[PDB]
């Protein structure tokens, strides 16, 4: 535990080696000092946010995404979900696909018939288990697509690499 302390009234920062305070902010003392300078920090603000709406610093391509499986694995929709975009994959909750790619952004590529589009991942089970186990494990909504962002504002001039959902038809009814 670092001990926390509160601003009085509002600091304004004299270098570039301060800190600004505004009154009734929170603070974590770091160092305490007989200078009557003391090194501190704000509270950390932390939270459950959308992948879709993150970008890494060095390229605009995740390295942590698993690789796409053609063969798929069966699952099935433990949620009904309507399609908003021509790439997504409208199910009842009970109908069965195939999933073949599951990136981090939560929607996931899936194979239903003989075409592919996304699905929310939160809303799919392996086929055979326990579907109210699934359903309880969903504790908001599905996150908002990087597609339903109007105009996205980027530090990196290329573009995130990701195979269009014909590319990922052609692979798919290929390789099973």
């Amino acid at each position: 535990i670092l001990q926390t302390y509160r601003a009085i009234a509002d600091y304004e920062k004299t270098s570039g080696s301060e800190m600004a305070l505004s009154t009734g902010d929170v603070v974590e003392v770091v160092e305490k000092s007989e200078s009557g300078w003391w090194f501190c920090q704000m509270k950390a603000k932390r939270g459950w946010i959308p992948a879709s709406f993150l970008e890494p610093l060095d390229s605009p391509d995740e390295t942590e995404d698993p690789e796409p499986n053609y063969a798929g694995e069966p699952y099935v929709a433990i949620k009904a979900y309507t399609a908003v975009e021509g790439d997504e994959v409208s199910l009842l909750e009970g109908e069965a696909v195939e999933v073949i790619h599951k990136l981090l952004d939560g929607w996931w590529v899936i194979r239903k018939d003989d075409v592919t589009g996304y699905f929310p991942s939160m809303y799919l089970q392996k086929s055979g288990q326990d579907v109210s186990q699934a359903q309880r494990q969903i504790k908001r909504g599905a996150p908002p697509r990087r597609s339903s962002i109007r105009n996205a504002h980027s530090i990196h001039q290329r573009s995130r690499k990701r195979l269009s959902q014909d590319a990922y038809r052609r692979n798919s009814v290929r390789f099973l």
